[PDB]
């Protein structure tokens, strides 16, 4: 079993990108099975549009400069793209294409492919950012540490130019999501304590969340695709889930006998119903509506827990699928 | 340590076939020792008669589709027998020979290795089938889905007569493990689910028994009877054997393998019949000796595992011993 | 991921130190965060003062023998000092600077950094020491092998650059030593790491005897709460040990995750008790519980946040884990 | 920490050589410690001699076929050889050097380094032979397979010929070990249940031990300096030990804790005495006669037990330590 670097799910939730030492998978979420592998080489970052044939390729160190952008049905290269340093991130959306790196941020046409814009920013060891995928309220949100330490960039890149800059914590910037229609925007600090959740358009605080008693540091930040829940995972084995209709409305609980040295990354997906007989064993009506939620980690499982959107409290775990396998 | 591909027990689990990247080996279970082995290529098809020195070799892609019957003993070779597409399957007893594609299922009796009979079922992915080993109720079971909610239908096939007898409504979903005990009196079947074990009895069709198998749902890898059809063994990707006692719900008793083996191992299991050990040299916690029934479990990392069940205590089962193949 | 060669905590125990073979990291406790960072080359020695943007670096040979003072705020050089042999440990206090080579220890005031004071010892191959960090009871003490009288530990006072006392600490060959943070207490454990022993530095009777696990395994490192209510002992059984000095068999134990390598160095620390919430954590209640916290510290690099019930003590549950290289 | 591919004792039983994929170390047994090492390469076969500062090196594939033999006090390399197929096994005494191939048998001068004489053996798959250390009664033995299965050939490196053939299992022999005095040799069957010691100078059959109830494999096989001692380690996590004053006389018991995946040897040592202070939980006469008993295991960890002269039995574990450490 080669040992895998990147795992991502798309900005719908429904697929899973996942990147290993030696190639990389591509798989689903309801019907889980494996829609594409290569056994090409090491890849870092992988990343795909809304299905659409379309990936993101970079190379472990291909390098971890270049970006290379290829369609696994034609089985052909759109473009390939060198940087000056190692890329960090890349995201996507149906009209523009974003690749940051420690000092800059690059922004393309996701069509055309002829660079757009170019910004300089202080240094972002993290790779961090957040970006709208909805071409409506196309938004850009990156951190501006000095060189005032939570401040980040509302950049709209439909007219390729800053719009507001919102103070959101007090110290450094540790994660940060916008939702599917590109309206809200969550933010989390170092601390991993405080979750707080801006609009876009005014920059007002709409909510804030309590999270994480001891010293667990937040690693991603999810919204549902109707916006109704917001999952923070962390260092702890254990995420929550936050309703923005304070304390946390539902949690999970992976198995203990899982491995330890996971990175675990969640998403919200719409709610489906589930079938009572094909589980005799647990959770014993013949079906009821439960909000799946996916969490895949970075030792190779994929997880779907099942919430009750009135009582919330611990969820159950329905099935563990076993990725690289 | 070369990748392997492919293993399985013979038709009475008192041998080991193997299947590397490399070539083939063949190996025993009680004297522990190697009986053949050839570097010739990747083989992802190594399946064994009852001893008897028959072997099928399908190559990695030697291609898929092709399938060689060669005579380890005379270092000769019986047959050569190409396919429109790769092989997923082959199984054997002392009459017939069957060879499974995607979407075909071919049978050959195994004197004369004429073309008996071909039938024509729904795509299988998967590669699933089940043969009874002996001659008094050979019976090929294979699953037939909906083409593109009755999605678990399996025929039930005679060999003897080439006409199928009866469709058993097995499960709501897609079917994922088939075993037929060595009498070929009964069936076992696993939904994709891996949640509930179903065993039905073949000549009757009445479902006898009915399994919950772990806690939250889960791959199947295998299923195996016992030689006398007293346990049922099946394995999955938490890691854990479970053995099914079928001598009348929940498992009977429990295989855990040692902490530091790797998750993501394909694991197929065995029941040999109960022998003697010493209480004196293992402290189960005593009479000198007592019967435990033998458990070989082994895993595509290449290591066997011997465990003991108490089958009036059962529960979890204490490991004897590992050895390691390809060493 | 590069090799890390050095992990220390500050005297507090509220920073971290680190050395790579490409450089040297800092961080921090309870706001985790990566304050300082410098790639320049293989660091064998990172010691650090109170905060205070004060460092020490001993490149891994910068040579090895070379050691080099620098303000981190100012990004600045104080001074340079070379030894004719390897530096093999180095520790601080407010007051005062020691050099340890492994037949010579060099003493520095931190101030002025003119040379005070040298001390020909018997030969050290491991490097041990234990500075009391407080200039109220500024004391030194190091291990005095013969050139059965092998435990020897000469109790060496700073402020007046002469030594106190002698104590016949061990049958064997000293360890691991320690000093409380107010200076008052030592403890010392010979090369066997099977019995735990404390002394008063000030008139030097024994004061506990600690007995550490059943077997002679090796132990890394022993350390003191600020409070001096608890110590703590790592070693070799990938297993920590934390002695109750509020008063034989450790009060309480931590037990990492079974997947850590267990070729591990592991250093701890103890930090004062704090409120957490048992209504997120079910310890197994009232809201809220004063727990100990400690952190260990792997040479993997993996931290662990265990927490320890004064009363209860036993096994420790583990609440988070992070990585010290990467983020 | 980098994997191991060799580890074994010298010839008296008072060291460890040890081989990884980045180089080799030498240890000892009763003052542990650290004598010597380098980071040059894989080494898959590091055979010493009694102390003496001499090494024989073999590459993991320095090719497997490739041999060297070094001095480490004067960092020299004395000659190298080659082979046509890769190198099994290697022993070695103060008057032969032997290489043993797939299907052939090298003997070498340890002084001249000239070629002797080459024997043409039916396959040896596991790489196994036996020597006896001491020049007084140098022979060797390798078993002789038919191309009437355990026929081992006693043969006299003295005069370069042939002594007897001994009929010694009916099936195919697992391990093979010769006395320090080259008196006795000691021969376990592939099923591991029956041990039996022979006359090296007459053949007569004089010993036979019962061990491995179940099927557990015999691994290796070990005298005692002045030949009391038998010790037997399988794969059972369990090792024996026989009196050649039937059953088993005493067991070692490694921790369960450890690794399971592991491959054990054992040599017994000279009886010496233990401080009864020095261990307060376990053990607890000041000192007291144990016969010393250390294994190593492949997973790293030196062991070291004791064992009662006169009681036997379950033997007590002293301490552990660490190699590659």
């Amino acid at each position: 079993s080669p040992t895998i670097n990147f795992i991502n799910f798309n900005q719908t939730g429904t697929c899973i990108s996942l990147g290993t030492s030696k190639g990389f998978k591509i798989f689903n979420c309801e019907p889980f099975g494996k829609f594409y592998s290569e056994d090409s080489g090491g890849y870092a970052i992988v990343e795909m549009l809304f299905s659409t044939s379309l990936l993101a390729l970079v190379g472990i160190g291909l390098s971890a400069a270049r970006l290379r952008i290829i369609n696994t049905k034609k089985h052909s290269i759109i473009c390939e793209v060198t940087f000056p340093t190692s890329i960090l991130s890349v995201k996507m959306n149906k009209s523009r294409l974003v690749v940051l790196l420690q000092e800059q941020i690059y922004i393309y046409d996701i069509n055309t492919m002829r660079l757009l814009h170019t910004i300089e920013t202080n240094p972002n060891p993290r790779g961090l950012m957040a970006m709208s995928p909805s071409v409506a309220n196309s938004y850009l949100v990156y951190p501006s540490p000095p060189k005032k330490n939570g401040d980040v960039i509302v950049f709209n890149l439909e007219t390729l130019q800053p719009t507001m800059v919102i103070e959101a914590h007090k110290g450094e910037i540790a994660a940060m999501a916008i939702s599917f229609d590109g309206t809200l925007m969550a933010t989390a600090s170092d601390k991993g304590t405080i979750i707080r959740v801006f609009d876009i358009e005014t920059g007002d605080k709409i909510y804030q969340f309590r999270r994480g008693t001891y010293a667990t540091r937040i690693y991603s930040i999810s919204f549902s695709e109707d916006s109704q829940y917001l999952a923070v995972t962390g260092s702890s084995k254990t995420v929550h889930i936050f309703k923005l209709g304070s304390r946390h409305f539902a949690s999970l609980k992976l198995p203990v006998e899982t491995n330890s040295h996971v990175m675990t990354i969640s998403s919200i997906g719409s709610p489906i119903d589930i079938d009572t007989s094909e589980y005799p064993e647990l959770f014993e009506e013949p079906v009821m509506k439960m909000v799946p939620i996916r969490v895949v980690s970075s030792d190779g499982y994929l997880y779907n827990f099942v919430m009750d959107p009135e009582r919330g409290g611990d969820c159950l775990i329905l099935s563990q699928y076993s990725i690289l396998m």
